[PDB]
This record gives C-alpha cells, structure tokens and sequence, in this order.
C-alpha cells in the first residue's frame, strides 16, 4: 500500500578507462548492495529480489544482476534480474521493485542501478561467416546505449535538434554547464557526497586502492577553455564534450519496504514513493523526455510544480537540461543543488537511482519535504519519480 | 483488478542458424507485437507499454523492445523496455506486465519475449589493448546465456547434477525426449500449433519467405539413433544432444488488459492470470527451479496439484524435466501435451511466453479451467504462473 | 651452366571455400614438393633449397615453405624461404631458384608456389587499444592480394583501365572467355591436366577425400548467360565475374637441376630455362605488365615472336589479356590451349608455377620446341620466362 | 663476377611500441632506400629492382617492398618483391640482389629488411564462420615470427635446448648480456653509430619528432639487477628479458653493383660480397645456425677462421650466442664491437641487414680487411656472408 525507501546508496562516479577500468559491473552492485543493507541495520538473508537496471551487460556472464546479489551475500532462495529502459533504467527498477511490495509479492526489494561503460566490449555477428571483405568490430556502448536505432546519429544530435528547436545558444549551453561544474566541485569541497557514496576497493595485485571520491568533477572549470572546444557531434553543432555529459561507471541502489514494516525495525526512511511515470516522445528530440514524465508524475501525486521543494532532472546534455527548466518553469535554484551529470558523470544503467541517490540525501540534509528525479530515456521516452519525506 | 490475457502469438521456433538465422530479435517481436493487436482487435494505439524479455541484445541497437514497437505500429507517446531473467524472462515480463495494471499505472500492456540466439555476436573487451599474445573473441550466447557465472560449466552440467542426485538414468532420459519428440510430431501434423503460430515473412532478396512451421521438430525420431549419441557436456554424463533441449530463434507476447477493460471491447479472453511466483534454489541443481516456483504460485492462487487440469513445463534438459514431475507427483499425462523444449526449440528469453502461448491455446481448444506454466532458470531460479479461463 | 626442369607437378586448382577450404598452403606445397622428388626420382636428401612464392602467409606459422619442406620429407640440413610477388611469384620462384644453380650455390632446387586464399585471415591492429568506437577487420586476401597500395581500388578496376586504353567492348571481352572456358572444359575431359596434377589427399574426420580435378572449371559456358552478369567493380563497367579470373587455392612447382645433372640421372627434362625478365609498368594499368616483360625475355633468349609454338599468358582477365595478344601479335590459337585463369583458376602466390606447368605439359605432348610463359603483377609488374625442350 | 657494395644505411632501431609504434614497415624501407642512393650518388631512376626481407607483412598492402621502392622515388620501371628467411631475410636479400647482378639479369640492385613488428595485427580465419563457441584472435608477431611451426613453442624454448646442451650457466648468460650493453651504450656515446644511421621523420600531428638514435639501448646496465629477472620461457629455466632480443622495428639497406660499375662513378665501396652460405640445422636448437653456414661460407671464400678481421654475430639470445662463440673459436674481442641483437634490438626481417650496416661501418672506422656476418634463423637454418674491404 505504502512504499517507503529504507537505505540508499551508490558508489563513486568513475571516469571512463578511470579507476573502475577493469571492474565488473556486478562488483560495484555487489558493493551497493552491502551498503543499504547494513545503512538499514537488514540481514542480506531478508531481501527477497533485487532488481537492478543495466544497459551494457556483454561478456559479464549470466545475469550480473544474480551474480551481485550472490557475492553482496544475499541468499540463493532470493531472486534477481535486470531491465533496460536505456537511462531512466536505475531509477525505473526503484518503480519495479516498489510494486512488487505493493501487489504483495514481496517484502524487502533492493533495486538500482549498475554499469561499467568501460567494461563494454567490441562485438560482431560471426556465425554466418564472412566470405569475403572487411566487417566492422561494433562498440557495444556506441550501439547499444548511444546510437539512436531509428535515425542513426548519436544522442549527442538528438541533443542537437532540441539545441535547434529551442534557440538554445553554444554560449547559454556553456553557462549552463558552467554552473553545473561549480556546484558539483563546491558539494565536494563541503562534503555533501560523503553520505551517500560508499567506498570501494579496486581489487589490485600490487596494493589495493579505495575510491570514494567522484573522479570525474573538474576543478576549476573556466568558461574560456568551455569556449574553445570544438563540437563533437555536428560539425557546425553546439554540443561539446563540456557541455554535456561524459562516458561513466559506477552502481547505486536503494533497499525498498512498506512503511509498516519499517516501523517494525525502527528504521527511518529516507522518503516515500508517493508516484512515478513514464511517457515516450519522438526519439529526434529525446532529450524533451522529462517534460511529460514530470507532468504525469506530479499529476499521479496530486502536487502542483510549485510544491516540489527539491528537483534532481538529469543533465545528459546541457541542450536538453535547459528546455526542461523553460518548459516546466521550476525555479532552477530548486534543481541539482549538487551539480548534475554534465559534471558528476553518467553511467547509463545506474544514472536513474544515481540522482536518486543524491536528492534522497539532500532532502535529508535541509529538511525538504517533497522532491522530485527524473531523467530522459534514448529512443524517445522519459520517467520521473515523485519522494515525499515522513 | 483482474487481469486478463485478451490475446497471444508467436513466431515458428526455428533452428539455430536456420530460417532466422539472419532475422534480429525486434523484426520477431514486432509480428507477434502486431498479431496479439490483430487478433484482440485493438489497435496498435492503444497499448501503453510493450514488456518484451531478451536474454541477448548485444548488437541489435538501443533498447530492441523499442524497435520492435515502434516497427510494430505503437506509437512514440508509448513506452517499451526490455527484461533479463534468462530462461524464464518470457513469461516474467507477463508478470510484469500484469503489475503494472494492477497498480493503475497501465491500461493495456504488450508483455512477451524474444531472442535471436543465431544473432548472437562473438565480443571481447578491447579498450585497453591487447600490447602482447593472443586473446578469446567470447561468444555472447555461451557466456551470457548457457554458462553459469558461478561454477563456469554449461547449464547441461546442472542437468548432470540432477541426473546424479534424482538417479536418473540415461535410457530414462531418451525415452522423456522420445515422448516429446513424438508428441511434438503428433501435434504439428494435427495442426495443433496453427492457433498460436502467427507467419513471419523472411524479407529476401531473391524472394520472400513465409516461416509458419517450427523447423526443429524432427519427423520419425528413433530410440536406436537415440542412444548412439554421446554425451555433449561430461564425457561420462548422461545429457546428450538428443536428451536436451536446442538453440533456437523466436518471439512470442500477450496482449494484457483487465477483465473490465476486455468486458468494454466484448473480448473473449484466452485467461485470467490467477497468480505467480519465483523462486531462487541452488544454482548448481537449477533444473530444479520449478519444483519451489509452482508450489508458491499454487498456494498463492489456492490451488492444489489435483486442480491443474493442463500443465506446461518447460523442457530444458531431460534430466531436469523427470525430476519435476516426480517431486510435484502431478499426471504426467497433463504436462506438455504437444511437446516441450526438447522437440520444439528453446529460445531463452522467449521461452516463458513461448509455453504461455501453448498452455493458452490448448486450454481453449479442450475446455481446460486451470492451468499452470514453469520454467527452470539459469542461476538457481525458477518461475510459475497460473491461469484460469472464464 | 645449363638449369634445366627435370619434373614439375602441381595440385588441382580448388575453388573459393571448396575442397581446400580448410587446407593451409604448406600442405598443398608438400604434396607437390613430394610429388616432383618423386616424379624425377630424386631423393629428399638431395635438396639444397626449396623456394615457395607466397602471398597470404599470415596465421600460417614460421616460414610456411620451411613447413612444406619438412613435411614433404626434405632434411633438415636443407634451407628453404618465401618470397612475395603478387602474381608472378610462383614463376619468379623458378627464376630465383635457377639462379641458385647457375651461380654454383646450389644443386638441386624445388621452386614454385603455394596459396590458399581461403585460409586468408581477417586481421586488425589492436596493440595501441580502441578507446572508444567501432574498428574493422581487414580481409587479408582483399587488403595484401587484391587491392593496388597506390591507389586503394581493386585489380578489376585496373583491368577497366586496360578495357578504355585498347577499346575492348564487353562482346569483345566475354567472346575471350567463352574460348577460354570451352578450351578448359576440353583438356578436362580429354585429360590433358592427368601428367600435370597430382591428387591431394584432404585429410578429413568423417572419410578421406582424394582431389585431382580442377573444380573451377564449368561446363557448358553459354554466351548467353556470359552477357547477363553485372559489372562486378564499375556500376557502370565491362569487367564481370565471369570474364576475369577467379579467387582459388592451389599449389605448384618443379625441380630445378643442371643439363649435366640430368644426364647423370637417366632424367628426361620437361625443357631448358633459357632467359626470363622482370619489368614493372604503371599501377594503373597493370595488365599492361606481361607486354615489355615478353619481349625483355624473348630478346634475351634470342628469339623472335613468330618463333614461339606455344605460349601460355595469364588470364587474370580478359580485358587484360586480349591487350597482350594484341600487342605482341602472336597467333592465338598457340597461346593458353588448355585454357587459362579464367577457367581454371587464379591462386596468386601459385599461378606462376601453375602456368609452367601446363606449358611443360603441353610443350612434351605435340612435340613444342621453343615456348614462353608469362603473367600479369599487381602493383604494375609482369614477369616472363622462356622454355625450350630439349 | 665481383659485387660490391656502394652504400648501406639503417634506421635507428625502435622499441616495441615506441618511437616506430604507428609507422608502417615500408615507410621505413622508403627511407633507407632514398639514403643508400644519397649517400652513393646514384639516382633512382637507375635502380633496376629493390629485394626487401619481410616477416610480418599482414595488413600493410600489397607488396610492401613494391610500396617502399615508390615512395623512395624508384620509377614504375623498376620492379620490387619481397622474401621471408626469417631472421636472416635481411641478408639473404643482399645475397640474392647479388646473384642478380652476377647472373647479369640486373645492373644496380638496393637489397635489404624492413619490419615493424609493432604494427603487427591480431588475426582469424573467420570465413567458415563459427557456429558455436570461443575462438582465438591470433598475434602475427608472436605466430609468424617467434613460434615454431613444428614443436609449437616460443623460440625461447629452443634457446633452452641450447642452454642445456651446451651447459650455459645463468651467471654465464647474464655476463655475455651485461658486455653486449656495455658495448653499445659505448659506441652510442662515441658515435659510432651516427654513420649508418639515417634519421627517420615520424610525421604526426601535433608536430614532427625525429629519429636517430637507438631507444633500445640501456643505459647503465647493471649485473646486480641482471640476476632478478624471472625466466620469460621456461619456468624452471634461464632465459629472461635480460639475457635475450627484444621486439623491435626498424629497416635497413644497401647499395648492389658490380666493382666496375663503382668505378666507372667514381663510389668508394663499403665492402666487396665476397662469399655467402646458408644451412639448416635441428629446429629444437636453431641458435646453431650461424656454425656450419660460417664455415660453409668461409670456405667458398677461400679463408681460415683467423682470416677474419671483425665479425658480426646476431646476438637472438644470450644461450645461442655464446655456443657458436665457443664451437667456432674465434676471438669474441672481434665480435660485435658495438653490441649485438640483445641491446640493439632485433627486426626480424630488417636484423640481416641492420648487423650487415654495423660490419660494413666499422671495417671501415677501424681499417679491418675481412669481415663477416651470420645470423641464426627460426626452424632450424643460418645464413652466412664473408665481406671484404677495397
Ligand atoms: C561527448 C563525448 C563524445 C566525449 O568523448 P571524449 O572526447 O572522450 O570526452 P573527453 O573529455 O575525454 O575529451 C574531451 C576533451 O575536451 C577537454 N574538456 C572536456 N571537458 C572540458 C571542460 N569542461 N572544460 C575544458 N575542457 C574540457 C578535455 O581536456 C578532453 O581532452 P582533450 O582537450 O585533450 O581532447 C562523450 O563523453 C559523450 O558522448 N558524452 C555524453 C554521453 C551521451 O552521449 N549519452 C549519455 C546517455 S544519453
Ligand atoms: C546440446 C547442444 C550443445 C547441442 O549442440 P549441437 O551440436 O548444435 O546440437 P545438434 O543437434 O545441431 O548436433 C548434435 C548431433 O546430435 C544429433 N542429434 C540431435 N538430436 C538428435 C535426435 N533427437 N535423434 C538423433 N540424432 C540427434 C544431430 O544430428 C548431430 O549429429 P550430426 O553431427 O550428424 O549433425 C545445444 O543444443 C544445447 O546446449 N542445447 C541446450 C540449450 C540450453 O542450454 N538452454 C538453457 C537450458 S536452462
Ligand atoms: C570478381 C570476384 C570479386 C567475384 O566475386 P564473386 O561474386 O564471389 O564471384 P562468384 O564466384 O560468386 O560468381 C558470382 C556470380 O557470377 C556467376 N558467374 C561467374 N562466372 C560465370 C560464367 N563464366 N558464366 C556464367 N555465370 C558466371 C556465378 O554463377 C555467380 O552467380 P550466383 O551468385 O547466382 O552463383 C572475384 O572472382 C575476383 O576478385 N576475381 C579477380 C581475382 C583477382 O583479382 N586476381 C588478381 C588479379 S592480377
Ligand atoms: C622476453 C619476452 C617473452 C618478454 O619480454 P617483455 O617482458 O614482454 O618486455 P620487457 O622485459 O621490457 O617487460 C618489461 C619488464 O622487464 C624489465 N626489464 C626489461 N628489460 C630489462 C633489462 N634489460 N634488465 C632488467 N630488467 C628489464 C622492465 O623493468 C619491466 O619490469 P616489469 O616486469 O615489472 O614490468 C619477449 O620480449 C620475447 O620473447 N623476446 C624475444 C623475442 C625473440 O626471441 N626474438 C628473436 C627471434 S629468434
Ligand atoms: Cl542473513
Ligand atoms: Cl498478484
Ligand atoms: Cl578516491
Ligand atoms: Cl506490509
Ligand atoms: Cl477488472
Ligand atoms: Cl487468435
Ligand atoms: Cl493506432
Ligand atoms: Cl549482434
Ligand atoms: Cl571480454
Ligand atoms: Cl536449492
Ligand atoms: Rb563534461
Ligand atoms: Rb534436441
Ligand atoms: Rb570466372
Ligand atoms: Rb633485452
């Protein structure tokens, strides 16, 4: 009847190729898992399923969603799968898990998000046989997680179309990036990614290495080399490699349960899931995809834009961060107080509970009452998730 | 709410590098996406969502459950994801799709699965660089389907497993093939497939070609070339290749709605879903995933074993499936009735809507009342779903 | 000193992916190196050198003309090496190895060549790593074999350019197959290529296969059917399939010792190597190639073009080799009897030697008394050399 | 009847993946090419055919040697093929470029090697397709370069058959090295290398960077640190990265032609190619090779081991260069001055000619009458060539 979320936690945003070069996704997932188990004071031998979203999971073995909650020490009576919803997918798994506590086919859901778009392999279809000329070894990541399936270019255009459809300049895209940049490295600087970022140790042979720190925030960023960058998509574009986001790994989940059996434990949720929405747009201009995902979501609550007193909307370009402040017109003081994914990263798999992640500690953290994530799907789809604090 | 399975279709299973041995997994998914639309008489503008379970998507693009509705027909306002829980994640998505109307997040809901295990790529992580020696080109559909992430053998080991620990002997496995076989061969010469097979149209370039038959099933299979087979997995096993279920190609979904919103469109429905489980067990005896599965979807529907009258339980490997019947002690004689895996063909990610549709179109064909589908999946799980017509 | 060819022999010319699909060069070589030691009654003892011209060696191992030699049975206290001139190198290896002799360096020479394009690898750089993108797999046999490193387009776009520079319409170059394949198709059947082709033995799992006829050859060319094939390189061309040559496997060579050696032995020599000559023309036209390559060895053998009886030209198409019996004017009806690489077959590192050996042949059967041998090199080379009985 | 050498040059010898690291092989030979016409005063344009040693020519073009005599500015005239001996490719070329002028088929001929073993590709037959399972991707370097076709382990192996036939004592090994590197880190700081060194231009992108001087060449090579490597072969044996070659790129040349045609312009010839031999031996002890060719080559000079003046010996291991040393008996004062293969480098295909440009250089620095130059070769074989100064 009521979803409350007990613990949630994620690992540190690593740069690509960075320190989780050589990590398995489900290694960071197993970690995830520890953390909002023992964050709650649960037992792994509670959780009945773990549902973690993945997008690129080629070459890591038979359903690395099962091989996390094994090593993380949760029971083989227990469950586990994976979704892909492409990017909204960390925080879509949240809404899975949370009604299979609702329809009472289970009690304590621990769901997510993990991926290590590092980890993703080179790929070709071989079993035909090549009788003669040369055949393209296909990036999984590019493929599977970047390139629109329908028109053919990568996200970065889509980007583009909504630059274009919105007269959204190269210097606001900059500013905007800018500001995302100088709000990450100040929450780092002031500690307020401690809570929720769990560490995580580089199993290495000479020495082992513990990340807690997101890698991928730049310090110092200037507007002057933001200026000078070349766009990496159109040739004459406006999407740069600073203004939008970047290639990440990382994990994050959250250890879901109804509010009468936290109260049974004694445990005090983070939030409520109040509701949750999903809606498809035209995959030219995915980035548009919060706009009516929020709307349903809010609409589903009973809550107007004004109520909402903390909004986390991923930024995975800022040419389409921008059209959802115009179009929802939220104050933007309200929305990633901490910075957003043009400066923390963005691993796809794990960004939907990412950003979940850090408006549940924030909401912690000034006393927010109502909060809202949401985050654009490639192909053309949105979805949104509305937490109310108890 | 109740919900029911307004219609259901699939695709001809065929043989591994056989008439779909160029065909992607979405091209399937949109002819059964547009069958259950055309046989429920909804267009395709009506569904909400489209739950299609895929086991291996490397190389098909981002998010394969979008292509398939968008090639389909549903429109770009609509949303589609895709599901990994290997073997069972055909008819898991069902039960996704099921929840997602009985919370009133749904109204009508696409749920089925598809795989293209010929289109399966051979990958291999290349980013670091290879600076010396020769490296594996991993093949996607052993690793991420048939290997268990936890011991490394083939999942024709788990069958070893419980050959040894049932006791089931070699001329005891033959002979359960034998039966499939037989009466797999029976039911497609009655035509007892012809209700649930929609056509798929092979596109070609010197000429088209109409698939509307399953291409595994063998004609006139003998016992005496039966046991001349040697063991395909442990060179003193059990498990053969005539005893065990095949690699194949296919596609199969339900249209889902509740018993109202069919009543509204004077739909006959094939069923209503009663209940479901998934439970998880030992990952070294996964075959015997079913036994915990339907025992918990019986008590959750407040059923008996007696009160099945029609049974479809997937046939993995020979070795499992006697296992199944003799701890449920159900009447064989009620358990796959044209056939399973062995003879037919076992997509993994299609596998669970592939004996849905069977178990749905033979109830109706005889009058059944209760009926009950299983499978066995990889990394000790196993799911069940029972379904009673009106 | 006097170099003579005391035997010769060569395998029969396989088809793309036919019965030496899965063959490597080297055993192809040790069957004809075994096969001349055998056919001249010379022991293995008595090699000092065996040279093998060979353009796809890659993945074959260290040196595969070392591999043919010692599997043929040569000691291992004889050298052998292999050397790369496109086409010519199966007839270079000749000259090479003659010069070995006549220089006092040597006694006994097996040269010729060996070739499987069908064993020709897909290979790609991947010492520096690929970061991010897709990278292709470059067909060897396309890539080291087929394409001019000067200008990147096939070697039927360098027989365009032949077919505009001399006028050759496509009735023109289509009659010129149609009487090279009705020449083949005759030898075959009459048996003119029994002496010359010695049966390979395809060791195999399931039964043994003995090939000693050229596969490639068809039967019944139709003008016809000549006339419907498209332009396989120019969308707007001459150049088809079926009027150039064709990609083969094959292997062949001879045994190279002084006029007085010879006598010693009882040996009856197939002919007397009394000149050849290597000049290189431009890339574009490399067709052009056997043109000033004839006439360098026929005026250092003394010879005029009225004096040859017996001519064999390498066919690599057929707008290239009507050019060159157009220039040189010699009477077509002597050149290329038993047809040419346009209806038997193309191995590039084994023509060379393949041609020698219908010429030999040919030259012993009606008696011949003067005869020359000549082919075409990518990259703008050609390669000739005269023959005398003796 | 007499060959001389007019001019000879060499590239610096790079580090696996070093300087040379993206420079293609016949870019290299390009270079040597237009510096042994330089350096001599001879014109391209009277180059009458360019014979290049090649190993690993996968994935560079067709003909690599036909590409490196182009770019040097060779005319189309001329021809150009290339020749695999293994390690001793580089001066059989120079032997066989002889016997074209002796035979008087050519007039000037530039012979030598090329090779860039760090461009090697990764390779795969892929053609028949693989139906099912895990395939290798194959290294060229380390299958067509260092792997012996008939025992199927690395060349390291038959350095330890070496090793214990001769009862080589690590110590003794490792001593042999620590005098190689003293030697050439000598001569680099004296200069003795400057002469037959060519600077290569590595074009790039962000600025040029010029070549000339060995990378491979340690500094400070101490026999402390010489005894605490781990043998890179065999587990139990005494082969180590220390006390053997390395994988290096790097070409080198020289200028062929008759004694009377280096008068008739006025050339100071470097050496006179007096003699030449080449034997095969046992491939499990390889490293014997340069014995009986040495001695078959000093007898068809006509000279006594004491004859010799200076001696360059390729150094492949510390294992096979000391027995030779010690079977022939001549003074290892004398024998590479300026270091061998195990602090230099060694080019596979380029080492023949690279060890020829050291022999040539330093007879005349120092004023030495006779030389030689030896070399072992992979699968049982050495090659030999007596030079005498004018
Ligand atoms: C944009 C993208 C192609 C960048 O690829 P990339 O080139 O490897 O990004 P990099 O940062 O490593 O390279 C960018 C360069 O710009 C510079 N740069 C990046 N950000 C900068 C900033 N904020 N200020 C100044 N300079 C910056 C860096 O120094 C870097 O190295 P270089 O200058 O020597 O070339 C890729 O990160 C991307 O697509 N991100 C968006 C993710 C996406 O498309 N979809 C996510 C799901 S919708
Ligand atoms: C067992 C397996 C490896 C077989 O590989 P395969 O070689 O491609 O199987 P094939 O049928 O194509 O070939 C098997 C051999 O047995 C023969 N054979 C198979 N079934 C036979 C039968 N019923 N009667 C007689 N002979 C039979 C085949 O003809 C073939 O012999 P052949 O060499 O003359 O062709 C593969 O089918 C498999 O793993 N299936 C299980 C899939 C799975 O694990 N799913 C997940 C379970 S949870
Ligand atoms: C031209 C080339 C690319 C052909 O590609 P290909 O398609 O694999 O050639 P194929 O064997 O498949 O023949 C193709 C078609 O032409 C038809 N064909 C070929 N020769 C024919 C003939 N003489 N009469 C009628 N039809 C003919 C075949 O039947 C086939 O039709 P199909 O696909 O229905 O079977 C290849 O043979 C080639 O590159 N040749 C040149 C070799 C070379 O370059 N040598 C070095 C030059 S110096
Ligand atoms: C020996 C071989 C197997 C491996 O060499 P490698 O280890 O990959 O290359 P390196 O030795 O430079 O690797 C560098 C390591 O060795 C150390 N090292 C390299 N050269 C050293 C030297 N001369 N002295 C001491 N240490 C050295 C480096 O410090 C580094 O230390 P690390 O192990 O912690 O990384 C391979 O290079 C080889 O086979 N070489 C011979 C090839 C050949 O036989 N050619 C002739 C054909 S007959
Ligand atoms: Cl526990
Ligand atoms: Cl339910
Ligand atoms: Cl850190
Ligand atoms: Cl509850
Ligand atoms: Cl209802
Ligand atoms: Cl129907
Ligand atoms: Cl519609
Ligand atoms: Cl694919
Ligand atoms: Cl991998
Ligand atoms: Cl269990
Ligand atoms: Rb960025
Ligand atoms: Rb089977
Ligand atoms: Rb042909
Ligand atoms: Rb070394």
């Amino acid at each position: 009847p009521s979803i409350v979320i007990a613990s949630a936690a994620r690992t540190a945003v690593g740069s690509f190729n960075g320190a989780f070069a050589n990590t398995p996704a489900h290694e960071l997932g197993a970690t995830v898992i520890s953390a909002v188990l023992e964050r709650a004071g649960v037992a792994a031998g509670e959780v009945n399923e773990v549902i973690l979203g993945q997008v690129l999971p080629a070459g890591e073995g038979q359903n690395p969603a099962r091989q996390a909650a094994m090593k993380a020490g949760v029971p083989q009576e227990a469950t586990a799968w994976g979704m892909n919803q492409l990017c909204g997918s960390g925080l879509r798994a949240v809404a899975l898990g949370m009604q299979q506590i609702a329809t009472g086919d289970a009690s304590i859901i621990v769901a997510g998000g993990m991926e290590s778009m590092s980890m993703a392999p080179h790929c070709a279809h071989l079993r035909g046989g090549v009788k003669m000329g040369d055949f393209k070894m296909i990036d999984t990541m590019i493929k599977d997680g970047l390139t629109d399936a329908f028109y053919g270019y990568h996200m970065g255009t889509t980007a583009e179309n909504v630059a274009k459809q919105w007269q959204l300049s190269r210097d606001e895209q900059d500013a905007f990036a800018v500001a995302s940049y100088n709000k990450a490295e100040a929450a780092q600087k002031d500690g307020r990614f401690k809570d929720e970022i769990v560490p995580f140790i580089v199993k290495g042979r000479k020495g082992d290495i513990t990340v807690d720190a997101d890698e991928y925030i730049r310090h110092g960023a200037t507007l002057d080399s933001m200026a000078k960058l070349r766009p990496a998509f159109d040739k004459e574009g406006t999407v740069t490699a600073g203004n939008a986001s970047g290639l990440n790994d990382g994990a994050a989940a959250a250890l879901l349960m109804s509010e009468a059996e936290a109260s049974r434990r004694g445990i005090q949720p983070l939030g409520r899931i109040v509701s949750w929405a999903t809606v498809g747009v035209d995959p030219k201009v995915m980035g548009t995809g919060p706009i009516p995902a929020s709307r349903k979501a809010l609409e589903r609550a009973g809550w107007k834009i004004g109520d909402l007193d903390l909004v986390e909307a991923n930024e995975a370009f800022a040419a389409q961060a921008c059209a959802v402040n115009k179009d929802l017109g939220w104050d933007p003081s309200i929305v990633n107080v901490n910075g957003g994914a043009i400066a923390i990263g963005h691993p796809i798999g794990a960004s939907g509970a990412r950003i979940l992640n850090t408006l549940l500690f924030e909401m912690k953290r000034r006393g927010a009452r109502k909060g809202l994530a949401t985050l654009c799907i490639g192909g053309g789809m949105g979805v949104a998730m509305c937490i109310e604090s108890l």
